[PDB]
């Protein structure tokens, strides 16, 4: 598949993101090890300001990076690509209920280390799910990937789900800009994700792993 | 995987549409063959009433059966499972330049054939490339399905394709509505598409290959 030289098997993290939510300011770090090309991350948070956190973490979990994803060969990587060079990234959160958010990273890379810096702004009914920190994790999702004016574009029919196996709907939709012209520009394709989280008091553990892939018709 | 005494292998369709778009009524008509298990069909279509359509195909190519469609042993087919009885959905359609349609179906089964009815309304902006009849085909998608109310439904992020190689977004939003309580319901899944339409003058042939799954991490 796509491989960058600076894209290492084994990569480490740090992150920085400040927020506000429903005028909660908070601020949370940490660090994290992934394995670019397997797409798998590993990640350890602590919220050191605002916190326990009155809402969700699962409102936070996928912004805390799509240069961890598995690329088949037939694929191109638009996102290790990005390195050296960085790339930055908006995602807006339409929630069933109204609830809105908007989150925006800076993606950088000093050594074998992503420089991972973000903020999100949100706003949601108190009877939100989110709001009443009561979601219980985002099901298995497939993202569309699409190419326009040199930066990919990223839409996903996210779902969160609920105590009594119920769930809630949220639509991401994702721009990703690569600080440089990207030569190779990958066709429309999906990628598929898992993400989980678990909280305990300010601390909070994350995993994704993310695939790329034109199943089940493969182009 | 689920198996229906009345879902044979091989299935006759007939089609029958009336539909307005911009003010323009017209109505389409036709037959086809299926493979409900193979996920597979064929379709012949004749505009009889409007045409020449004077929009894009690829507005109605989606209207013209989720019973169609490969499922894996392990994920329920609730579209199956509507029959006997049949069922009916609703499909809104947003796309990018704020065109927005509405088209319901309702799907029933006389002997080997299944009968369906539909009905389409559409408002577009006349720049629009599905006003222009100038969309060349629905990329191949992957539609998010979840359980609400008994009832299964849909999101997919589809894709047009257009002269020059860009794309055209178009939100389809669903929900698939058996008349009778289906009592093996699926968890939330995925649906993989690719849909190919032909026009000839007021002839047109449709196809569609449709493969239900969680891919790639299978649950």
């Amino acid at each position: 598949p796509t491989m960058v030289s600076v894209i290492k098997p084994e990569m480490k993290m740090r992150y920085y993101m400040d927020g506000s939510v429903n005028g909660h300011e908070f601020t949370v770090e940490g660090e994290g090890t992934g394995r670019p090309y397997e797409g798998k991350q590993k990640i350890t948070l602590d919220v050191t300001k605002g916190g326990p956190l009155p809402f969700a973490f699962d409102l936070l979990s996928t912004v805390f990076n799509r240069a961890l994803t598995k690329y088949p060969d037939d694929i191109p990587d638009y996102f290790k690509q990005c390195f050296p060079g960085g790339y930055s990234w908006e995602r807006k959160f339409e929630f069933e209920d109204g609830g809105l958010a908007i989150a925006k990273a800076e993606i950088s890379l000093k050594g074998n280390c992503f420089e991972h810096k973000s903020t999100i702004e949100g706003t949601f009914p108190d009877s939100s799910p989110i709001m009443q920190n009561k979601t219980l994790g985002w099901e298995p999702s497939t993202e569309k990937m699409t190419v326009r004016d040199g930066s990919m574009k990223g839409d996903d029919a996210s779902y969160l789900k609920l105590v009594g196996g119920g769930n809630h709907k949220c639509y991401f939709t994702t721009t990703y800009t690569a600080k440089k012209k990207i030569p190779n520009l990958p066709g429309s394709h999906f990628i598929g994700h898992r993400i989980s989280s678990v909280v305990e008091g300010t601390k909070i553990k994350v995993m994704e792993d993310a695939i790329a892939h034109l199943y089940p018709f493969n182009g």
